[PDB]
């Protein structure tokens, strides 16, 4: 049975990693058919990736290039695909019966929705897009109870890690994002790695008046969370989403090398940790081909030549967006998608030089405090909409503050 | 539903810590029923775990001291335990229907006996003791195959690791020393961690001049095993057969925090790794209740507070007896035998200040030079008495080397 995949975002960053892995493994034995590539707008570049794997499903997202992808598609002979747009395209492919596993490469906010609806269609879901479990958590439980076939697998790397330091024997009597996944798996306590971003040495003043082209010389926005470690806090709600890990049992720890991607305490107090060169071929593989690992050409990890690897806690005074997520994940009810969306705003705002370093968790930490807890909708539509409207109301917040300050 | 365990070697390093982490596993609920307690001589030491666990069976080796046991005994009020001695006393016990698991802390070569009974019974053998997976692997393997409900778990440090760093999913499906082990793992390679001993840095000068007492200040076999690298040598071949990996697939690799116990690359060049402090509470309990964990009491590991992990290859020349070691595993046949045997005696005549540290190796490798392969017999009984035979022969060609020179 060969492995059938769709790559959502196949044009981006995760999406050509994905392919990358799927195309040298299948040098190896022809164990993937991609049966469908999504992007945003890069129609040329989709007619590049649909002319080499052939899959049976094109969709882009924008109605204006459309035309421009069947002209382009025809020069392939021999080769007759669904071409498909925007949304509805996106939903047609979801509920092929050809497919049985989707990557989301799709990045923000946007990458809940084609999340939504490929677990609505009972799918693996290869899910690298870590915003929306810190965005709509409790709404992917809700959701993945209804529909218990689907099943959510950790691409974000120590997220991959963590995953496959665990006994699939104990994994297959639950899965990601339940409650109790860490009392099933015997899991105590999690080890969340991180490179500590290129400001790791900074001091206080350093970092008061750092910029983002310091940050920037990945992706602009994971990059300027590097640099902050909001991207570290927002992988430790992820953490506690995904495997159902209480907060005081996640710790981050700074590990320049990136050579041991995280690890797992269990109750008995052993660690198992998953290791290898910094990679996104790895992740992706696994979530394609778990429970089952499968052969790679990948450059063998040769330990005695990394040599020394190193290990420190990070200093949550300059790096306050850490405590900052910690906080919201926490309090639970919506502070994590309000953190989100407030983050997205303060990152932006720093990115362009608009506020330094110090004001993104300032910003951050103000649209939190006027935040108030809200009665969780039992309703799955109105639970979205709510999200929703937390969302657009926090980004509309951060704004206010930036706009009041400046 | 409390486990039932027999501890083979009581009172020595192993034992000592298998009942340890019982007694802490037993606090409040019944876990572990502890059935049997067998020793060589050490007869007070007996008496005082006897009381402490009041075991349905205690069995001593040296009748000599067996009669010093009941009168001890006998002050110990309400307690009428089965008394056995020897081989028979060992036998009734591996018989017995009330006893699930065995601990099997004898060392050296005579751990050999009790380990063959154990699986001739179909139990579930915790087994410390090298030396008989180093000697009678072959034999092993045969026996595994005639007494299918019969288990090897492995608890020397760095194989309860690699068996950890499995996924029980698939290790569930084989066991260990089973043809395929590695196959159905998917296991590519091992990464066999050492502490490198106390002469890892020395100059081949002044490593020439080393003596035991400089290695001295676990067993003291153990630990001079330990500073020559013939441990790590013996715990190649234990690996070999342990997970079915072939001898190229195996590397030695001097981690001197012993944090990391060892990692296995998969297929697809994923390493996983167990890592914990220095310890055998984790292995013996983790031997004892897989393919479950329960919780313990241990410190858990600060990762930031050992800050620093390194890792090299040992020099061969420094430490010959690795190579010896793969020499002898690659030829197969009876030379494994050979090499613990002749390791036995150079080993102890080091110990004892009558040869230098390169006449350990010089030895074993005449004894090894010397030796010629013999036909392997086909029945279990015939087989077991050739491995006798060559033992006692290669234990006798080490000595008479020895005589010779000296
Ligand atoms: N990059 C990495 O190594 C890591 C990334 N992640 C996460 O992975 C996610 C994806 O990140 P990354 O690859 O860096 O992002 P990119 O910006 O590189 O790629 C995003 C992709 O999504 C597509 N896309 C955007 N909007 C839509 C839409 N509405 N419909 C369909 N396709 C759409 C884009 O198409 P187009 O080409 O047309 O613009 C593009 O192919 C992020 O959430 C990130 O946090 C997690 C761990 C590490
Ligand atoms: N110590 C450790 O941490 C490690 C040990 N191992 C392996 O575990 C094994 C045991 O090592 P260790 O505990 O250090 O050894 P010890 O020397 O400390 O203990 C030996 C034990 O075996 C008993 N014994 C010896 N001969 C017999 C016999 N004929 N019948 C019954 N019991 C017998 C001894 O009894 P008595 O007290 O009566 O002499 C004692 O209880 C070895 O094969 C070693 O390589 C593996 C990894 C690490
Ligand atoms: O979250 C992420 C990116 C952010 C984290 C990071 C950054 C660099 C290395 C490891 C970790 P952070 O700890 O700084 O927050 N991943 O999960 C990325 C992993 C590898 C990215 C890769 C890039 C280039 C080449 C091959 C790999
Ligand atoms: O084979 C062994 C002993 C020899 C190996 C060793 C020695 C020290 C630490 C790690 C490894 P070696 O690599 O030098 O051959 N184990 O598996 C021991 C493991 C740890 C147990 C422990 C022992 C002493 C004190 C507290 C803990
Ligand atoms: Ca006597
Ligand atoms: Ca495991
Ligand atoms: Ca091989
Ligand atoms: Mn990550
Ligand atoms: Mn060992």
């Amino acid at each position: 049975k060969p492995i059938n995949v769709a790559i959502f975002g196949s044009t981006g960053s995760i999406g050509t990693n994905a392919l990358n892995i799927i195309r040298e493994c299948n040098k190896i034995e022809n164990v993937f058919n991609v049966k469908a590539l999504y992007v945003n707008k890069s129609v040329n570049e989709l007619y590049e990736q649909a002319r080499e794997f052939l899959p049976e499903y094109l969709c882009i997202h924008d109605k204006s290039v459309y035309e421009e992808l069947k002209e382009l598609v025809k020069n392939i002979k021999d080769y007759k695909p669904i071409i498909l747009c925007g949304d509805e395209g996106m939903k047609e492919i979801c509920s092929s019966n050809s497919i049985d596993k989707i990557v989301i490469g799709i990045d923000s906010f946007q990458g809940l929705y084609s999340t939504m609806y490929a677990i609505m269609n009972n799918k693996i879901v290869a899910l690298a897009n870590k915003e929306s479990i810190v965005s709509a958590g409790f709404f992917l439980k809700k959701l993945l109870n209804i529909h218990k076939n689907a099943k959510i697998i950790p691409v974000d790397s120590e997220h991959s890690a963590i995953f496959q330091c665990l006994d699939n024997n104990k994994v297959l009597k639950t899965k990601c994002l339940q409650d109790n996944f860490s009392k099933i798996n015997n899991i105590n306590k999690i080890f969340l790695c991180s490179s500590g971003g290129p400001f790791q040495n900074l001091t206080m003043d350093e970092l008061k008046n750092v910029t983002s082209e310091n940050a920037l010389k990945m992706g602009k926005k994971i990059t300027i969370d590097s640099a902050t470690m909001m991207n570290k806090g927002l992988e430790v709600i992820e953490t506690h989403f995904l495997f159902d890990v209480d907060y005081n049992d996640i710790e981050v720890i700074v590990h320049k090398e990136c050579i041991i991607h995280s690890c797992v305490e269990f109750i008995d107090k052993s660690v198992i940790s998953q290791m290898y060169y910094p990679d996104m071929q790895i992740p992706i593989l696994y979530s394609l081909t778990w429970p089952d690992r499968i052969k790679t050409n990948l450059k063998p990890l040769d330990l005695a030549q990394v040599s020394t690897l190193t290990f420190h806690k990070p200093s949550l005074e300059h790096f306050p967006c850490i405590k900052l997520a910690y906080q919201a994940g926490i309090k639970g009810n919506f502070y994590p998608t309000v953190l989100n969306a407030s983050n997205e705003i303060a990152n932006n705002l720093f990115l362009n030089n608009k506020i330094k370093y110090f004001d993104i968790s300032s910003i951050i930490s103000q649209v939190l405090e006027s935040f108030n807890s809200q009665k969780v909708s039992e309703n799955s539509e109105d639970l979205m909409k709510q999200i929703l409207q937390i969302h657009s109301w926090a980004k509309d917040k951060a704004t206010d503050i930036y706009n009041k300050h400046n």
